């Protein structure tokens, strides 16, 4: 994947924070060019089995947070940390299980 050696990436506090902020994200959920109904059951596990202080990403053409709200609100409220856009119907959302 991305792990090959020791952690020597984000060592010192670099102020080179470009457009995209280097937040403490854990996983990323991408449902762009989907095929089989596998990705569907995937997101289901996200809300069905949310972890305490988890942080996930969302890259699609629709706000998945729609179902996220009912879940996080059942316990706390919402996993809202960041929201942005990219193109016409393609947007990017940031979610974080508190």
């Amino acid at each position: 994947g991305s792990s090959h050696h020791h952690h020597h990436h984000s060592s010192g506090l670099v102020p080179r924070g470009s457009h995209m902020a280097k937040y403490q994200v854990t996983k990323t959920l991408d449902v762009r060019g989907e095929v089989c109904p596998v990705p569907d059951v995937e997101t289901k596990r996200a809300l069905q089995n949310m972890k305490p202080g988890e942080i996930l990403e969302v890259w699609i053409d629709y706000p998945m947070s729609k179902e996220r709200i009912p879940e996080t609100v059942k316990k706390l409220g919402h996993e809202v940390l960041e929201i942005e856009e990219v193109g016409p119907s393609e947007w990017k959302i940031y979610i974080k299980v508190k």
